[PDB]
């Protein structure tokens, strides 16, 4: 069975009777809550429903906060929506206004004063551009140059433009709050340029009393030129190609992927690939030849998870988009499980043990190697490795299962709090033996201690 | 400058005026004429567009004739095109009729009597699906289970189910004859089963007196196990993905794009890789996120060439789409022109000399490899190496620079028959001086002779 | 320092007051008794010299009983001493005489019936080379070929003729039965022939009750050609290069020799090589560049213990070529302790977990490696590694520790019988601690359990 | 048969009748004439002998001068010869006498001026030791602590202390001038020191009007300091291990060997292992298990030839030891003619083209490797890498032949000067076919052009 994570964003088209529940059984591992749509009573009920799904099939599911970040995007239109054609002028004002089809807001307070002649604009990540033409006092004079559609507030893009704004807005402050008293597991910052944005979502976070992982995603040029000192200072990364694809040229996007992930898995940090795998399946019970290979592909590039974002949240077909991303991912995975190497050598205890402990099973033919944790951080320096064996984490801390769940190939185990390796053994082989693929004299691999013992054990047996 | 190759399908959408000059000024290296559409008077007028904007720039561009085989197709309905919904009872009879919604023919007169109960049937390569209920007599029953729109003449496709049908019809052999006689360069055939294949289009070339390569393309499961034999039987293949996605699982398609790619590599003959690259730039001037991973994708498998079909044929951006293909290409090479190591040790002159003459190259900065060939075999053979050292044929064969025109990394100089190995360096220096990025001094590594001969030479210079 | 065990030859030499004693100050690890000569008086006082020194200097020695075999020699003459001189006939007659110099006997009974015309004879391992001209009725007519000298009971060789022989004599099984009475730590047999003359060494020691570890000494073609089966089936072999440079060609031994160290090294079996290593220093107080060279070519080949004969026997200057036989090692492994790689791949518990230590230890930086081991089997597993850390043996037997003298960069430590891990650990640091360069804080990597551990362990530090 | 070439050294041993003939007949390469003995008509007598049987049997046979260098050596004795006994004292004085046992000169006239006291005195390469315990005046004062002979003019060496002495001598200077006049083909010099060394040789070469290469022979810490810088400015290196094991450690001299060599390979210059390789032939006609491995190690070290020196020079068995030597080496080089890999990677036209030029021999089973030379240089090149193939030079310089004659693994051939690729290969079938091994259809590889062009041609064919 599976060992690539898959991510679900929740939306409206999963908010009809038990779908929630149907994605978690189709495999979903992680729920993203996307702060960009939806009130604090959707977030709500969708955060329940995936905690009762959780607990009712007995399948780990994270729950994960993405904070809208500094986007920039459109006013208000007085028609509401409107239609930007091939060839008409349009202006984008810093100004209050209610806007009209040539006139309308931004809520980018310094456009004006940060866009130049020749500037391009992008809308909704690519549906609609536009050439800047003047800036004239509190407007920015545009050509539309490929048409389309315009919404209230839908998302511009400037590339290239150097954008001045906090990496929390108020909006985002809010919305974390809400979203650590609500109980999540993880939080994704939009838009993140250095690595000193993490400590903005730390401060929050400790003024509130209350720590998880945060997510980097990665749509931004500083992000990418950072990328090393980002992976770092931030718990994981999620490449969010839809932004990512009109900061940058889409043509480099490719390699920024696969540069990403390998950077997370020299550093065993958990990785994402974001946005439009499975766009077509929006509309199609069936996906495009170009949409089942970049999913086949992120997995190859070594991938902790692939996320689903519109496929899900507003789509026809949310339940069989997990489950045909599921069938690629099985499909790659049955044939191998192999990754790109790493370059980095193990000089961290931790590491080395976990290196070895690998070799030792792999060579032995163990059915599972099992590792002990506080945070994670062992069974994630073993998930990087991609090894075939059932890799199976053993912890006391509850929402460090949530938290593995976006972990390459990992299944946890919540356990009370062990004074002996007698303990272990007795533990693992008990917690094991409740599963139907685990036997007495099955051969496993423990690693334990702050680590820094490995012990071959056969279950049932007496070999401590 | 570009070293994969880009296969462009003409169309509706290439007739108006100079478009196909457009697209060879893009970037088109081999032109696609899809003979599953248009009459001869067609094929015929885009075929002169093809010559003269070849012509007339400069570039080398191959014409490929892609036969459609035995495609499998409803009949003829009285209303013209109906609406095939989730629910509805549907009739596919072997036996001729006008058929009506409910009742339509097929062009596979073993339908009846080859499906059975159970049997899916996929329409226009996924875009409605139905299940056989019964069959009865003459008729085949079907419910429909995915919905969606039916045309006349659409192509169905029967996972499973064996197809007894001659590799060549009758319109395929007169479309062959037809294509020969206007002088095409190469021949794809549809839906290739076996080895044998490629004999039945042998006879019918020296029937007419005039051979060409002929392109298997891999769509079918019998394909897919005889993998080997058809890349060794055949000059070329085509990883067909869209019947490849209907014909097998959706999901193994990706693993199948790379072993069929790495089989071509290891017995240097050219692979393209088909369909849906940038399929949604049918409607779209930008391609998915999806999209583009999956040409970059291609490149990094080492695809020789990829190919646009409804992307330049019908949609409304076929230039934009050759020039976005060609900057993903672009900016995946110029990061690195690696491909997947090759697994088989040369142990053929041609072969062994060719790794020599790359590895001399490579560790004296040459500035190009230059090969001298009849059939252009030695040139493959160096090809499939993929260096990032030019790659320059020399041939007196024209119709062999329109061949090559699909071959990784690959320009071909056109030159008169050479008898001195003294001939041969005047000719070399003199072809290349014409060029920009050749002056005197630079070194280049000329394979001559078949093939026996390496020969480390700075341009101009007297070292024969 | 050193790694590489050395062996020495106890005889007349070192029969002077506390020369046994100087011996092992100077580096002795292994004193080989040789059953050829000297009287049970003899070995019986070196035996108990050695007892003394080892346990006064708190050095391992292992006590070594070399079994003469079926060893073939000549008679007794009636000068005592003759002189065979090129161009003499020579008569070797299986007829018991008081030979003289034109006749002599042999103790091979079987000689007049397998020596052949053409047949080759060697004496004092090829000082003096004879040709067989005739067997008339008892006697083997023999021209003198190169000549020199000739005592009584000198021994012959006969290249290439198959000798018919019990592996063990009467006198080797007295002899064996005496040194097992004695308490000797190994035994070795000379001349062997097939893996089976191992079970006929094993015959007496369970007669007698007490069994130890038995050395194949490789002189014989036979023994070449059932190397594998010769490695698997004795617990160490010797390279005899004496007899080995007489009964095969002699240019054939360097290669041999290699073969022969790999092979026991692939199987963690502890190899020894012998003769002649130092040979000029029984006369010379430095040796040659040879013989140098031949030191430091053993310990590059892997071999675990070289050995010295003559050289400390009968010689002039026994400790000094100790003290040089041991500076040459030191001189090599300063440089590198790096042995030819092993190219078998650990399949078995306890090898994949010794690959494992090593890997952890040398990645870590680890003063040590630390192997608790009943037989030294999991410690010889560690030992054919030739890894740069010290390699440190604990063991509840003590004889044990003298086995494990003549293997490579061991250490070995008498403990008491622990019963739990927490004992473990207090015992290493106790025993590790009486030592300086082991101190609080030093980082080991402890083997231990019928293996199936890793424990990184800090000395002094509660981390069990 | 062999590619590991042998030198021999001429004197007593091979002057009577027709021995010099013997042994080039039995496989020597290269003949060293030592300026330390003899007179210049026993120089001019051997060098004639050498000729002829060079020219008798068409086997290629170089002379080699060695010049004597800045020995240090004692003066006469009153006795003609004394015996220096462990305990007695003994004065060595700068000041001219005819010295007695106790009180002798030598030739350092700094000897006095730059012993101190601790300094040890060795004796004929260490068959006598002494310690200095004062210099007195003009007198360095002396106690024996390895006793043994001493003769008039036996040299002596002093560990450590820096010794001032040009590097040639006013009899070197005369000595090299008659071996230039003379003809010989090459010249090595003792106790190089520096890489200016060549230049000091090349000044007097120059002034007589005639060039050779030389040989830096490696005896002194200094020259192993500079080895790098030696081995580029000399023209060959040879491991001169019997003063070399008395300059330094004789632990130490293995090591150096190997890094010696290796040195030379990676640079393409010839390298000659000499010194005590079968020390024990001088008076027996078997060599020692020692003996034998050292010359299978310095094969295996990837030695282009060995050396003799007293055991052709001046013992009993001359014809023997050539023959033993030659065995040794076959038996080593039929197993395997495999050397250390290299490190260097070629960036050298010539040195690139022939990695290339072995690749495809090697790969497409070539029966042999020609190369065309002026100086050798790219055979030497070639030769290094030891290939399995035959080497085969082609040059018009005679005194090329005599010099490839100590480089691993080629034969050597004249022809007239060539001026057309056609003359070339006209000119290798018809000298390779005058033997039998060559015949029609075998392939070769053929390397030419200042070297530009690899050629694979079969033996006969028209192929050019
Ligand atoms: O936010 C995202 O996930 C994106 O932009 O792709
Ligand atoms: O024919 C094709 O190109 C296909 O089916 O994908
Ligand atoms: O017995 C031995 O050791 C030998 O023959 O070399
Ligand atoms: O000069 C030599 O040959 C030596 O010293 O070994
Ligand atoms: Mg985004
Ligand atoms: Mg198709
Ligand atoms: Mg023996
Ligand atoms: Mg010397």
């Amino acid at each position: 069975t599976r060992r690539g994570k898959i991510v679900c964003t929740l939306g409206p088209a999963t908010q009809r009777d038990d779908l929630v529940r149907a994605l978690v059984e189709a495999g979903m591992d992680v729920a993203r809550m996307n702060f960009s749509h939806g009130d604090y009573d959707d977030h709500k009920v969708a955060y329940e429903r995936v905690r009762v799904a959780s607990d009712a099939t007995g399948r780990a599911v994270g729950v994960l906060a993405d904070l809208q970040g500094p986007k920039i995007r459109l006013g208000r239109f007085a028609s509401g929506a409107t239609h930007w054609a091939e060839g008409e002028t349009v202006r984008i004002t810093v100004g209050a206004c209610e806007g009209s089809h040539d006139r309308v807001s931004t809520t980018y307070k310094r456009l004006a004063q940060d866009a130049v002649a020749g500037d391009r604009v992008l809308v909704d990540d690519g549906k609609v551009a536009l050439v800047v033409d003047a800036v004239e006092g509190d407007d920015v004079v545009c050509t539309v140059v490929e048409g389309g559609p315009v919404s209230d507030n839908k998302g511009i893009s400037l590339p290239g433009m150097n954008v001045t704004a906090p990496a929390l807005s108020e909006k985002d402050i809010e919305d974390l709050t809400f979203a650590l008293n609500l109980g999540v597991d993880m939080v994704a910052l939009s838009f993140v340029r250095s690595p000193a944005d993490v400590e903005l979502v730390h401060e929050v976070m400790d003024r509130i009393g209350r720590r998880v992982p945060v997510i980097a995603k990665l749509e931004k040029p500083e992000a990418i030129d950072n990328l090393e000192a980002i992976v770092l200072a931030f718990d994981a990364v999620m490449v969010a190609r839809g932004d990512l694809g009109v900061e940058l040229p889409l043509e480099e996007v490719p390699l920024v992927q696969k540069r990403a992930i390998q950077m997370a898995r020299e550093n065993a940090k958990p990785v994402i690939v974001a946005t439009q795998m499975l766009d077509s399946m929006i509309e199609n019970s069936r996906p495009t030849r170009a949409e089942a290979s970049d999913v086949a592909n992120a997995v190859l590039d070594g991938a902790d998870a692939l996320m689903l974002s519109g496929e899900t949240s507003v789509g026809k077909y949310p339940l069989a988009a997990v489950r045909t991303m599921s069938r690629i991912i099985c499909a790659v995975e049955e044939n191998s499980t192999a990754a790109p190497p790493l370059t980095h050598i193990p000089r961290t205890k931790r590491g080395v043990i976990s290196y070895a402990a690998r070799d030792i099973g792999e060579r032995l033919d163990a059915k599972a190697l099992v590792a002990f944790t506080q945070s994670g951080d062992t069974v994630r320096r073993l998930a990087r490795l991609h090894t075939p064996l059932p890799l199976l984490a053993f912890t006391a801390w509850p929402e460090v299962r949530s938290q593995l769940a976006m972990t390459w190939g990992t299944e946890t185990f919540i356990v009370p709090k062990m004074q002996s390796t007698d303990g272990m053994i007795r533990q693992v082989d008990k917690s094991l033996l409740e599963l139907a693929r685990y036997k007495r004299g099955d051969l496993v691999v423990i690693v334990a201690g702050s680590t820094n013992l490995i012990h071959v054990h056969r279950i049932g047996e007496d070999d401590v």
